[PDB]
């Protein structure tokens, strides 16, 4: 189907600018900003079935999984959080990070490290200092399967997902990584970025490796 297109709130498209480009040297910090995000999301469909369990029922096992797909440059950041609606896809990403952003590239200027974009609540963003372009794909239970796109500029995408494997329910950060960045393609580096970043993390993290029979 066609896409429809949406302007980013200013300052977010000032936000993405400034980390697409930054020469910060710790770039790493990024997977642990979003495995925050999956585990947050998780946290919230666990605690929506508190009183409506058959809203686990789409995807009943609760995890986060890691899939490089190295011929395509890709790395992709999977849970099976509460997803997000068309609606929310546009909001979420595309306007209510306006104010964090703005306080934090403010930050930035008076020298706060990149790193601390988490607690500006706007660690989505930090993706950016290693891909250069992102689908986040979604599937909440109150909608259809999505896909936002986005590539750092002011304009993003959203997309009747008709391409991409079915998702029970949760997101898929589909990252297009830098020629610079692939690295996080392999094995021993994501896994030590995991261990060093995100140790209380309440949920399973799957790391999914392709190996050749010999
Ligand atoms: C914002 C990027 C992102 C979002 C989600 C996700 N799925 N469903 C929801 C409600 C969210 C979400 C939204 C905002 C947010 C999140 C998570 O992590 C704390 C900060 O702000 C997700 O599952 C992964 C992910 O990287």
């Amino acid at each position: 189907m066609a896409s429809e297109t949406f302007e980013f709130q200013a300052e977010i498209t000032q936000l993405m600018s400034l980390i697409i480009n930054t020469v910060y040297s710790n770039k790493e910090i990024f997977l642990r900003e979003l495995i925050s995000n999956a585990s947050d999301a998780l946290d919230k469909i666990r605690y929506k079935s508190l009183s409506d369990p058959k809203q686990l029922e789409t995807e009943p096992d609760l995890f986060i999984r890691i899939t490089p797909k190295p011929e395509q440059k890709v790395l992709e950041i999977r849970d099976s959080g509460i997803g997000m609606t068309k609606a929310e896809l546009i909001n979420n990403l595309g306007t209510i990070a306006k104010s964090g952003t703005k306080a934090f590239m403010e930050a930035l200027s008076a020298g706060a490290d990149v790193s601390m974009i988490g607690q500006f609540g706007v660690g989505f963003y930090s993706l950016f200092l290693v891909a250069d372009r992102v689908q986040v794909i979604s599937k909440s239970n109150d909608d259809e399967q999505y896909i936002w796109e986005s590539n750092a500029g002011g304009s993003f995408t959203v997309t009747l997902d008709e391409v991409n494997e079915r998702i029970g329910r949760g997101t898929i950060l589909r990252l297009f990584l830098k020629d610079d960045q692939l690295e996080y393609l392999e094995e021993k580096r994501i896994k030590e970025v995991i261990k060093r970043h995100s140790e209380f993390v309440a949920y399973p993290i799957q790391l999914v490796v392709t190996k050749e029979v010999e």
